């Protein structure tokens, strides 16, 4: 429907449907437990996750942007690091939240 | 330019608060931004070809759905790491212009002080 990068996951159109199953491959997303995958932006903690997502400006501002041609197409590559605010009183909760979702697929039945 | 108060990832660069001010000088280093010619650097989202760049920026949902996310703890703090690739549309008539525009900005900093 939308280009992948503009899709918004919800219960009606979930993370697996929008972005593919989570897995170890370089082309796959690795982020989200079963609850987040099932619900996308309907997830109870979506606001606390979304606080880390870049604005279009920040995405093109902060990131190392590349262009690669592979057999499947031409790709805009991006890499970056976003510093958590360790002064933020919720820092400890933000670490626990990200810990619950990074590579959670490894524990799925 | 009260824009400076927002966390780095929520900043919006404009003529009043440019890419350098919001996101640091472009450069080659591992977590230094490399994107933008002199014109985009000075204008941010006022750049008159911004919409044709922003079409490739991810939604929050796509950012956490598409990307490889990691977390690092270092002497500087805790960092959310991210890598990913966004496919351009080979079948879109505007594809060649899209490639020309992104190539205009990738590592453009190399050609000026």
């Amino acid at each position: 429907k939308k280009p992948r990068q503009k899709r918004t996951a919800t219960k009606a159109y979930n993370v697996t449907q929008a972005f593919g199953r989570r897995g170890p491959e370089q082309t796959q997303g690795n982020f989200g437990d079963q609850e987040l995958i099932r619900q996308g932006t309907d997830y109870k903690h979506w606001p606390q996750i979304a606080q880390f997502a870049p604005s279009a400006s920040a995405f093109f501002g902060m990131s190392r942007i590349g262009m690669e041609v592979t057999p499947s197409g031409t790709w805009l590559t991006y890499t970056g690091a976003i510093k958590l605010d360790d002064k933020d009183p919720n820092f400890k909760d933000q670490v626990i939240l990200l810990n619950k979702h990074i590579d959670a697929y490894k524990t799925f039945p």
